[PDB]
DNA sequence: ATTTTGACGCT
């Protein structure tokens, strides 16, 4: 009753670009704009793999994984992007430049935690406390909110037959509803959460051409499950009080964390199959099944209830390059390995002088990694060493000595390796 | 022959 915490302390979006590629290569090339459209990686093995997909694509049944020559036979009209190549591997600069241009726009109205390429997380509490003493009980107007929908609204009594219709009608449910004049009330924090949200994807498509959904509650989980409810181009505030009807039904793999084996777990062991079935179980009866951290995280999960914060950190703190070497191509020799190691410390060499220019930091770890041929796992091996100077070839020479004594036997390597991969890490000021 | 990443947990 009046201690039972409702987990509703905090106001919490997640951003997501839309089609991230290929809104980046779309600008960049106007042909391709609202058109079925797609980004792939390499050519020559079945037109190369696809990596993104814009949605008037997905109408065919594109999807990322899928080779360019099976989409193809989906959509005969696909339009494709290539991603640059450059020293034989795949470069993701043009992305990871264009994502730099929406972090930075974002974090003008508040601290952001880059959780990928194409996302991050805002902790917008302070920001709707501020905007709440701006406008002093006055209501918030549908206008402020033109792309918003609410979870779980319109509900109870043709306008209902077209989308727009019923997110107005949701909309307008929600906005009757709401108490303006307390400014502790946490669905009104909320809603001005979502009229910042506008704001700031106005922001972002108006300077940069890229559109993008966000989700707003009050915790990580939720805002990041918002976000894909009306994916593309709007935006979906889940507020407490819709969670039990949207987790009644909720299969548990589509909540953040529990994708993979501890999800397949959680179903398998307690016999259920949406996150709301979770409620019915003691914390120590989840603590039991799945470990203390994952059990109580799991107990006020299911409740709306999650404290993870906003991390303040904007840039990654790794910089990696990696590449696989499948089937006949995985490589064999001594010189081969000693090849592919150099031209994946050079592309590192670049970025990290880049980055130590741009944001004041210096890596002082090189870890290397390895898969061999027929181990499914994604690295095989793991060796650091000291990274003390940004030269690759200096860093390529290191990789190959800490990873050497892997090769049964040689010039020649064996077993054939399908992966290199190198990380500069645990990151200094400079 | 899905590729190239990136964060974090466990021991
Ligand atoms: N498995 C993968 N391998 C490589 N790159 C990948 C990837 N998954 C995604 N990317 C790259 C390419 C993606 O463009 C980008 C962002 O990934 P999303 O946010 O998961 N997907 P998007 O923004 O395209 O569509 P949506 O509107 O549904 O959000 O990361
Ligand atoms: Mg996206
Ligand atoms: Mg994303």
């Amino acid at each position: 009753g009046p201690h039972m915490a409702t987990g509703q302390d905090r106001v919490v979006a997640l951003v997501d670009m839309d089609c991230f590629f290929v809104q980046v290569e779309q600008r960049q090339n106007p042909h391709l704009r609202n058109k079925p459209c797609a980004v792939v990686q390499y050519k020559s093995w079945k037109g190369g793999g696809i990596i993104a997909v814009s949605y008037e694509a997905r109408a065919f049944g594109v999807t990322r994984s899928m080779w360019a020559d099976d989409a193809k036979k989906l959509c005969p009209d696909l339009l494709l992007a290539q991603v640059r190549e450059s020293r034989g591997k795949a470069n993701l600069t043009k992305y990871r430049e264009a994502s730099v241009e929406v972090m930075e726009i974002m974090s003008r109205f508040a601290v952001i935690e880059r959780a990928a390429i194409d996302e991050a997380y805002v902790d917008l509490t302070s920001a709707v406390q501020e905007r709440l003493q701006k406008l002093q009980g006055q209501p918030i107007s549908a206008d402020l909110l033109p792309s918003t929908y609410i979870e779980g609204l319109p509900q109870g009594p043709e306008e209902t037959v077209q989308k727009e219709g019923m997110r107005k009608q949701g909309l307008f449910q929600w906005l009757d509803s709401l108490q303006i004049d307390n400014l502790t009330s946490p669905d009104l924090q909320l809603t001005v959460g979502a009229v910042i949200v506008e704001e700031m994807r106005a922001a972002i498509e108006r300077e940069t051409g890229f559109q993008c959904s966000a989700g707003i509650s009050h915790n990580k989980v939720l805002a990041k499950l918002a976000c894909g409810l009306n994916k593309p181009n709007r935006q979906t505030l889940v507020s407490h009080g819709s969670v039990p009807q949207l987790f009644s039904q909720m299969p548990i793999r589509k909540i953040r964390s529990l994708g993979g084996k501890l999800g397949a777990s959680v179903i398998e062991i307690l016999g259920i199959e949406y996150m709301g079935e979770l409620t019915q179980f003691t914390e120590s009866q989840l603590q039991s099944h799945f470990g203390e951290k994952n059990g109580s995280w799991l107990y006020a999960m299911c409740r709306g209830i999650e404290h993870d914060p906003v991390k303040p950190r904007q840039l990654p703190k790794t910089i990696g390059c990696s590449k696989n070497f499948p089937g006949k191509t995985a490589l064999a020799t001594r010189e081969q390995v000693q090849w592919w190691l150099l031209q994946l410390a050079q592309e590192l060499e670049e970025r990290l002088t880049k980055d130590r220019n741009d944001n004041d930091r210096v890596a002082t770890q090189l870890v290397v990694s390895i898969r061999v041929q027929g181990d499914k796992r994604l690295s095989s091996l793991r060796r650091c060493c000291a990274l003390t100077r940004y030269d690759a070839h200096k860093m390529s020479h290191d990789a190959f000595t800490v990873i050497k004594n892997c090769n049964t036997s040689g010039t020649e390597w064996s077993p054939p390796l399908t992966m290199l991969f190198l990380c500069a890490t645990k990151f200094s000021a400079s």
